[PDB]
């Protein structure tokens, strides 16, 4: 699972989310990075909501979506502490959940940020249950992005802790962005190409931003390099299903109209999260949410470059 | 739509929805009825929750802002007012921010008796309800009608009623729902006809000791199988003549949940998501098949086709 969450300049927000899902699933298994609330969130400061909040997370296997973590984070972000309301989050509504009560351990992480305007205060943080995580960070203003593997500390136990870690930066045509490229197994091999990917991703969503696309633009274009790297389970380089084949998950939400797209076991299309920005791009009653043969159709006649190789319609 | 909520004697519950869709929908549009939390939501009282509560919910595409229908319904329910929490609700989502759809809720708690709470909602012109209790014996059905002069999507109508259950018979309480949508005086007989065999379906498991799922399951087999319901069979065709079932169900106890999408060819959508949550329990299992691989898996574990 990869993911990204963007600020722009005026503080309207977004966040895509795309995976690969579980290694061996049955055909048609789809997970938390199409559904709505569990993979992704995004929300505009309104009345009730006093912040602009952007969520995407990660790990595999229904411990997200019997959470509904995303949504989840979103609404605890609210309060003043965010690093305490994130902390309790995944301790209490993700680790000891009564939805996971049945489970020896709990893998999964998440990436956030919120911002409200005092300039704009950006808030961004990211937290696991896995052994370690890789995620990557720019600012528009400071030209050089950062990155970063979070890993949990000597003691803790990996599905029963929790690390978290996060920062602060104050904001033109710019914007923020913070990237994830999975929440797993340590690999201190494949470390440094993470850490690559999660680089350029952050660059592509600053040069949207700067070259003046929408937040949702943005952060599709960091989740296509992301999926594009062989080593992340999104796009190419996918866990095969049980039958040896290719099934992605992706989604995005538009924090300032609430608007969402997703697909879920979408097989030969290069790049999932495209086709769920395209849906959102044109959803602005259309559909939100495609699967399967259908959803292929649906991007091949949108101009969304295709493989024909790469794609199974048993039927 | 067609959705239905069950409490088992013990005070556990149960909620299931299964549809066709939006007519002419594009291939592979999934919608609600698939959806966890939005679709459908059962949940035993626990630490937070003081009640036990099932929710299943019905629409007619047009999706909403930000809600997450079905679990929002069964958080409001918490209220004390359950009545009151309802309406605010359905007000918030529908009318406030024209969107049309309908709810059905339950909310148990044990005095041992068990106190029944069961209420329906909706901003469609008009709904059918059937409701049952193991003791009552007798099924009632009715049509939910919006306020003479009312707008469809601007008015909400509400009823509801209570029931107690004896604690520990092998009883329990259905609520089902064949859809909300235009009223049809032509077809309102066979629509309290067939939420009345839906609700004897449930009650029948119930007594032979079945579980709040599979009690569920029996009456949306039921709503499923007849042609004027936007479900299983007579469900909406798509925009290639195709028909592609969305389904789940979800259990109060364990908090587990099944569900397929897009699925075709297979009569009964319910019974493969309950099939799912049933397998749940006995490499993580799935909770969430869509298209022809939800259909390989139902071929595959003996649930019938066409
Ligand atoms: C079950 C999790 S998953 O989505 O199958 N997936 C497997 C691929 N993995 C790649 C990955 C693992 C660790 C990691 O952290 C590190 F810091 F870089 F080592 C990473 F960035 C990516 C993600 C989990
Ligand atoms: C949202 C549209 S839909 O495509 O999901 N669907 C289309 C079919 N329609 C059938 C139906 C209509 C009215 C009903 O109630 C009563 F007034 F009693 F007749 C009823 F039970 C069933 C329900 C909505
Ligand atoms: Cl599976
Ligand atoms: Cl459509
Ligand atoms: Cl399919
Ligand atoms: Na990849
Ligand atoms: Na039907």
């Amino acid at each position: 699972t990869v993911g990204a969450v963007v600020v722009d300049h005026e503080g309207n927000v977004a966040a895509a989310v795309s995976s690969g899902g579980l290694a061996l699933k049955h055909p048609g298994r789809v997970g938390q990075a199409a559904l709505y609330g569990c993979g992704c969130w995004a929300e505009n400061t309104g009345a009730h909501n006093p912040y602009s909040t952007a969520v995407s997370t990660s790990g595999c296997g229904e411990h997200l979506v019997r959470t509904i973590l995303a949504r989840e984070c979103s609404h605890a972000l609210q309060a003043e502490d965010a690093h305490q309301a994130l902390l309790e989050t995944m301790q209490n509504k993700f680790i000891s959940s009564p939805f996971l009560a049945s489970e020896d351990g709990v893998l999964g992480g998440v990436i956030v940020l919120r911002s409200c305007r005092c300039t704009l205060l950006v808030e961004f943080l990211w937290s696991h249950t896995t052994e370690s995580m890789c995620v990557g960070y720019m600012s528009a203003q400071d030209g050089k992005a950062k990155t970063h593997i979070s890993r949990l500390p000597p003691g803790a136990v990996a599905g029963q802790s929790v690390a978290i870690e996060g920062g602060v930066c104050r904001l033109g045509s710019g914007g923020f962005v913070l990237v994830h490229a999975g929440a797993g197994y340590h690999s201190e091999s494949k470390a440094k190409e993470y850490k690559h990917v999660c680089k350029r991703a952050c660059q592509k969503a600053i040069e949207k931003l700067q070259a003046g696309a929408l937040a949702t633009d943005a952060v599709t274009a960091a989740l296509v390099e992301l999926e594009d790297s062989p080593f992340t389970n999104a796009g190419m380089g996918s866990n095969l299903n049980l039958l040896g084949e290719i099934e992605c998950d992706a989604s995005i939400m538009d924090g300032k109209s609430l608007n969402f797209g997703a697909v879920g076991a979408l097989s030969g299309i290069k790049n999932p999260v495209s086709v769920a920005n395209r849906l959102l791009c044109e959803g602005q009653i259309p559909p939100c949410f495609l699967v399967g043969e259908g959803a292929y159709r649906w991007a091949v006649d949108h101009g969304i470059p295709s493989c024909p190789l790469e794609h199974h319609h048993h039927h």
